């Protein structure tokens, strides 16, 4: 599991690049105290590595770790005074999804570094103040939602993280690829990378259905047609949609004729979760602009009955 160190190493995001360079260097130079950055993320965007390197421009450790895994303050408060030293990152991902206490321990902590603590149980115990060493903290969301209350307020940089052109995607496929022990053209890459979904996440993790079937015969090469016949196979539009998301639509449009539905029935007699459905499919789905979302219920777009070569209705 070898990822890119330097901040240059990095594939994408260059706005946000370019504006971490800013805070590093001007950081560098003025102290390791770095702000405490926020990043906000489409959902299901690699953060973490982009931590890994902020910490590697800046020379320091990270302490990388979840919302959830913060399961009560101790954890957290055991993280900020022992395993770090001033300097160091702790990684908060998921930071939207914290515990009200845990949450309400990271406000002092980031604010002046000093966290109290509820020592003992019972009404024979008390409480302690802990003082913090300066650390920087990075909290990145899928929710970028102000689902996140006033724990913004303590924040210095707040940054955004854009999708992945599928250029991105493919040089980051191949690039991942190539030195992980398999070779394929950049064409096929980037065939892969159009049909990823703006994800380096799903990028790399398509790529591995792929590599995993079109490579068992014939090794040395995997060309655009090598891995388009993968692709194909495995159900992939150039379109990003999955065997599933497409019949999604199928049904929407046949069942349903298209018209306002309700996930109710649909995920019903789509025989699917409805949480499933709206929560795993609907998505991408939405964002292709061929679904969408109506007080009156789900829909299919124009271009959803286009796409799967029908006649857009009147
Ligand atoms: N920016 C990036 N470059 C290469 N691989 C990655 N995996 C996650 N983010 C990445
Ligand atoms: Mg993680």
């Amino acid at each position: 599991a070898l990822r890119p160190k330097t901040l240059d190493e990095y594939i994408g995001q260059e706005r946000l690049k370019q504006k971490l360079r800013v805070y590093l260097e001007a950081a560098k130079a003025r102290k390791e105290p770095l702000e405490h950055l926020l990043l906000f993320g489409p959902p299901g965007l690699g953060k973490t590595t982009l931590a890994h390197v902020i910490a590697h421009e800046l020379g320091v450790n990270l302490r990388v770790t979840s919302g959830p895994a913060i399961e009560k303050p101790g954890d957290l408060a055991a993280i900020l005074a022992n395993s770090l030293e001033e300097g160091d990152i702790l990684f908060i991902d998921e930071i939207h999804r914290l515990s009200r206490q845990a949450e309400e321990h990271l406000y002092p902590a980031m604010e002046d570094f000093v966290m109290d603590i509820v020592i003992g149980q019972g009404p024979a115990a008390r409480t302690i103040r802990l003082e913090l060493p300066r650390f920087t903290l990075i909290g990145a969301t899928t929710r970028p939602g102000l689902i996140t209350a006033p724990l913004l307020s303590r924040f210095g940089i707040v940054e955004h993280l854009e999708y992945y052109t599928p250029e991105e995607l493919a040089q980051g496929v191949m690039r991942d690829a190539r030195l992980l022990g398999v070779r394929i053209t950049e064409e096929a890459a980037l065939e892969i990378g159009r049909r990823s979904r703006g994800t380096m996440r799903v990028a790399k993790r398509l790529f591995r259905r792929v590599r995993d079937f079109a490579q068992v015969a014939g090794e040395e090469v995997i060309t655009r047609e090598r891995a388009l016949e993968a692709l194909a196979a495995l159900g992939l539009d150039e379109l990003g949609l999955e065997k599933r998301d497409r019949e999604i639509l199928e049904v929407l449009i046949l069942r349903f004729g298209g018209g306002p539905v309700g996930l109710a029935t649909l995920a019903t007699a789509l025989s699917e979760d409805p949480g499933t459905l709206e929560e795993v499919h609907e998505p991408y789905l939405i964002r292709q602009g061929l679904l969408k979302r109506t007080p009156r219920g789900r829909v299919p777009t124009e271009l959803a009955y286009r796409h799967l070569g029908y006649p857009p209705p009147v």
